[PDB]
């Protein structure tokens, strides 16, 4: 079916707070909305000029198609169904060279719009510029795997413009391309679906708009003292909005109770967008599982849907903590329009009664006074440790005055509810507020601490007399349910109906959270935060334990910031010896409140993480934050089941809750640790210790397969861009000459050449020839060698250290003799043996083969980032059937920010590469950025090469991320989207990447080209860290 849509791109005024307020928003002041929106000498305010993209009825251009009011500044909404040609008649009428280019579909190297290096000329570079006054037709088909079988009926991909894509999305030039199932639409709207509504989360950076000079020669009425590098300045610039609407401005969110909604979502920008959508008091769900917060990042495509309930003014907010109080709120409506409620229908429904108060304890976060991992002294000269648990004249230390919420047994709050040995692992948290579906819950709650508070579920429905945060106008005059004064009691009834339980698909319990909804922002750092569990009717045993299972465990992670606690003032003077001279602005002030933590414990001292081997466990993992809170919660030893699929690392953001499911089959004690570097060095690591409970049998594990891996670690010259040709390339191809941090040796930096140490595969036990890489591995990079193995293989692998330290080779997945991993000594060989048992592979809705990175375990942080890693394949035991051949392919892609910075050979760097090593200060900001190598397999800016292939190839991506808070990377692939989980039932062309994520994507390429594959977070991209590759012809 043939389409047509004519879109023109046009400069204009665009308005972020039209709407002023009027509203009643979380956590924001007068001085807070002010900052971002009021007018000034030095200051913009709301209004900027901005490039957006608008639709024309005709190839005229002399009249628009409304845009509904909820669009804003997103361009108009594209739909396409599996088969249709798609014609986007666009014209530039804006004064700089622009495009139209499409995600969630087929275009040939003549449709894409995007200028880049990819050896194409002239008849094929016209739709890649679109100077002033042009014109082009692109041509689009829905005929990649477009919606899995898996996925909706509807998904969402987006269009924007890619001369520079960053600046250009910032500029304005984004819109939605829904893209549908064949014939699931009527009259261009999904049927049986009432609303469809697209949301844009972004901190849209007007300092990255083109129009930024413009629009300070405008608005700032004396353009003198404006530093543009004044960060609070750029700060004003930045706009948290959702379609271009802050400050709860998003109009038209409208719909009835009991309409079919459809909510296409995406994030966009760069790495402070860490996003977590939430939609206040209602029930979604995503893929046919619970979702209560979304999750979004640059250019993160997601589609939720939501039978909307209980007619009212809902708040859809991000909570982000940084963002929720910088003006990421909307609001919607859900009108009572009379239409019917399916009235159900429940038996024998239980009455969960909790008493719960707020109150004061001095929270220790690591009572030992060391790091249990390596016994040392916490407070020890030049250690990680010391810049936390430090305490003299302007350094707090370990301790803190906390509020915190405490379980009792009646209504006088005179009794605690003793907590269990089960239950001690808990630390900080409140107690466990558990329910099935069907139950009312009530919650009487008292608080005893001297600022307001209230309790906010996440996750069950509550009427807004109930409500534990205050925003509108909503309709509500009592304040009761959402400030709980000093002295006074409330009473919480919340209820937990079908839709807001687990699905079919789902395990057996969710994991939820409550905190204060006084104010958000500080509440839950001043330690109100504990644990829900919502399970499936008939589930529970009576003390709330799930039936089937042996220990159930809640683990939240983040990274405690006591700068924000509503007891800063009280430390200070309890705490500091010199309380006067204590500025709450200072940086490393403000480092030494940021306690990394799990359940409140820091480096080892969390207790009660204990278990018998065989024993069914459940973890219900959760967190709360802002952009640092991204986490990567690693448990090394054992793996886990969740939806199908088989990890050992679970990723968590702000509100972000998961259930795993493990039987661990190994005895010792292991880690449980977040792998983001640099929460793992401030302390967010744990202990879990499985214990044998009787006996008995000798030697009983899977060991059938033997394959043996001869790898050695080799301390090498790493050049990170060995040509410049592609970057320069690029650059004229944009027009714009721009410098380079990363590369440029400057006077004294040290470029992009680097001694690393890496892993290499070798022949055999003599380590005397290297194996030649070949044409299809060229493109691992700094990767080490793919190691394979099936399900039952016992893998052995025999490492030497031909470098200058300790290190070592360990994988994730894989099951070992012992919890502890021996160091490999330089010039020492030593067997590691990787036993490779069913649960080291594909879970039910896995595909058959999945990656584990391996790494060196010496020193994580270090040994990583000095160059040791490397894919792990493991696939399921080949069938028993197969009668002729295929033809696979393997690639494997690691996307990692290498900090040199922390190399083991940056001193050795430093004095072999600098012109004037004597000028180098390590703790500089400009140096250390300049050694931050924002890479794929540690190439940049097109130099990682051997990404070749054929139409009709099947091809597997092995795709990861390892590293920093920073190690957000959202991989796009132009000209194929791809699929992922078994039998490929979901597809994509963006899949998000955190500290520990590791997939397999499968693509069928069909388009011939060269095309670019990078990372889809601004700064990312613009540091280098994007590739392109070849498919050829057939
Ligand atoms: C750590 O070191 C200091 C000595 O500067 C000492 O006062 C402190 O008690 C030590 N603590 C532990 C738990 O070893
Ligand atoms: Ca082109
Ligand atoms: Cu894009
Ligand atoms: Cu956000
Ligand atoms: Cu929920
Ligand atoms: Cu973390
Ligand atoms: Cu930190
Ligand atoms: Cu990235
Ligand atoms: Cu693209
Ligand atoms: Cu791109
Ligand atoms: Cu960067
Ligand atoms: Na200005
Ligand atoms: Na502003």
């Amino acid at each position: 079916r043939e389409k047509h849509y004519y879109i023109g791109i046009t400069e204009a005024v665009w308005d972020y707070a039209s709407g002023s307020e009027e509203k009643e928003l979380i956590s924001v002041d007068t001085e807070q909305s002010n900052f971002y929106l009021r007018n000034g000498p030095d200051r913009i305010g709301r209004k900027y000029k901005k490039a957006l993209y608008s639709e024309y009825t005709d190839g005229t251009f002399t009249k628009t198609i409304d845009k509904p009011a909820w669009l804003g500044l997103l361009g108009p909404v594209i739909k396409a169904e599996v088969g249709d040609k798609v014609s986007v008649h666009v014209k530039n009428f804006a004064s700089r060279p622009y495009t139209f280019h499409a995600h969630g579909v087929t275009y040939t190297k003549a449709n894409e719009g995007a200028i880049y290096p990819d050896n194409t000329t002239d008849f094929q570079r016209a739709d890649d510029k679109l100077f002033p006054g042009q014109q082009y037709l692109y041509v689009l088909r829905a005929n990649e795997p477009s919606p899995g079988e898996g996925d909706s009926n509807c998904v969402t991909r987006i269009y924007h413009s890619h001369v520079d894509a960053p600046k250009d999305i910032a500029s304005g030039l984004i819109g939605p391309l829904i893209l549908c199932k064949k014939g699931s639409l009527h009259k261009e709207k999904e049927e049986n679906i009432d609303q469809e509504f697209v949301l844009m989360f972004s901190v849209v950076d007007e300092n990255l708009s083109w129009y930024l000079e413009d629009n300070i020669k405008t608005f700032c009425s004396e353009p003198e003292k404006v530093d543009k590098d004044n960060e609070d300045f750029q700060e004003s610039n930045r706009m948290y909005s959702i379609n271009g609407y802050t400050f709860g401005s998003l109009p038209g969110l409208s719909m009835c109770a009991e309409d079919r909604v459809k909510w296409y979502l995406f994030g966009m920008g760069n790495e402070v967008d860490v996003h977590s959508a939430l939609f206040h008091g209602q029930a979604l769900t995503s893929k046919n599982y619970h979702t209560d917060i979304i999750n979004l990042f640059p250019a993160t495509l997601i589609d939720v849907s939501m039978v909307a309930q209980n007619p009212g003014v809902w708040m859809l907010s991000c909570q982000n903590l940084n963002h929720l109080k910088a003006g990421l709120q909307a609001f919607f409506q859900v009108r009572d329009c009379n239409k019917p409620s399916p009235d159900d229908d429940i038996q024998d429904r239980h009455v969960r009664h909790y008493y719960i108060a707020a109150e004061e304890t001095i929270w220790d976060y690591a009572p030992s006074g060391t790091d249990t991992f390596t016994g040392e002294n916490l407070t020890s000269l030049g250690s990680d440790s010391r810049v936390f648990f430090e305490q003299g004249a302007t350094r707090i230390g370990g301790s803190y005055k906390k509020l915190v919420y405490r379980e009792y047994t009646d209504d006088s709050f005179t009794n605690r509810k003793q907590r269990g040995p089960d239950e001690e692992h808990l630390g900080i948290l409140g107690p466990v507020i558990w329910a099935e579906v069907g139950d009312i819950i009530r919650v009487t709650f008292h608080n005893k601490g001297q600022f307001p508070l209230s309790i906010q579920p996440m996750g069950v429905r509550f009427t807004k007399e109930n409500e534990g945060t205050y925003y509108g106008p909503d309709g509500r005059s009592s304040k009761q349910a959402s400030h709980v004064a000093p002295k006074e009691t409330f009473t919480y009834e919340w209820t937990v109906p079908k839709e807001m339980g687990p699905t079919y698909a789902d395990p057996v319990c969710l994991s939820k959270m409550y905190y204060s909804g006084v104010d958000l922002t500080k509440d839950i750092f001043t330690g109100l935060i504990g644990p829900m569990k919502i399970c499936k009717k008939g589930s529970l045993l009576a003390d709330g334990r799930q039936k089937d299972v042996d220990k159930e465990f809640y683990l939240f992670a983040t990274v405690f910031d006591e700068n924000e606690s509503l007891l800063l003032d009280d430390n200070i003077r309890m705490f500091t010896t010199a309380p006067e001279n204590v500025d709450k602005e200072d940086e490393d002030f403000q480092e030494s409140n940021k306690m990394h933590s799990m359940n409140g414990f820091m480096y080892g001292n969390l207790p009660g993480l204990n278990m018998c081997l065989g024993e069914s466990i459940v973890w219900y993992l959760f967190s709360a934050g802002n952009e640092a809170d991204v986490h990567g919660i690693y448990f090394s030893g054992n793996t886990y089941l969740s939806k199908g699929e088989r990890r050992d690392t679970a990723n968590l953001f702000p509100h972000k809750s998961l259930t795993l499911l493990m039987t661990p089959d190994t005895e010792g004690s292991f880690d449980v640790e977040c792998l983001t570097t640099d929460h793992y060095t401030g302390g967010m690591k744990q202990k879990y210790t499985v214990n044998q409970c009787k006996g008995q049998f000798e030697d009983v594990t899977l060991y059938q397969g033997e394959r043996t891996y001869y790898i050695a670690a080799v301390e090498v010259e790493w050049d990170y861009s060995p040509s410049r040709d592609w970057e320069m390339e690029l650059h004229h191809l944009q027009e714009q000459n721009v410098s380079n941090a990363f590369l440029d040796k400057e006077e004294f930096f040290i470029g992009s050449k680097y001694k690393k140490v890496v892993y290499r595969e070798f022949t055999d036990s003599t380590f005397r020839e290297q194996v030649k890489r070949r044409a299809e591995e060229e493109h691992l990079g700094i990767l080490g060698p793919l190691i394979h193995a099936d399900v039952g293989d016992k893998v052995k692998v025999v490492f030497k250290n031909m470098a200058s330290r300790p290190y070592s080779i360990h994988a994730h997945g894989v099951k070992t003799k012992s919890s502890t991993v021996a160091p490999t000594l330089p010039g020492e060989v030593r067997t590691y043996i990787w036993q490779i048992p069913e649960r080291s592979g594909a879970g039910t809705e896995d595909s058959p083969c999945i990656p584990w990175a391996y790494y060196s375990t010496v020193d994580r942080v270090k040994d990583l980032y000095s160059g040791l890693i490397g894919p792990l394949i493991v696939c399921r035991k080949s069938y028993v059937k197969v009668f002729n051949p295929k033809k696979k392919m393997e690639f494997s892609l690691l996307f990692l920010v290498f900090d040199e910075n922390e190399s083991w050979y940056l001193d050795d760097n430093i004095n072999t590469y600098s012109d004037h090593p004597e000028k180098v200060n390590k703790d500089n900001e400009e140096f250390i950025e300049s050694n931050k190598m924002h890479a794929i397999n540690g190439k940049m800016f097109g130099n990682l090469q051997g990404l070749t292939m054929h139409v009709g190839d099947e091809v597997n991506w092995y795709v990861m991320a390892m590293g920093n808070e920073i190690d957000l990377h959202t991989v796009h692939f132009h000209g194929h989207s791809f699929q992922y989980k078994h039998r490929g039932i979901h597809s994509s062309d963006v899949f998000d990447l955190f500290p520990g994520t590791y997939q397999t994507l499968e693509m069928f390429p069909q388009t011939p080209g060269t095309w670019l594959l990078h990372c889809h977070v601004t700064d990312h991209i613009h540091a280098g860290m994007v590739t392109t590759y070849t498919v050829l012809p057939n």
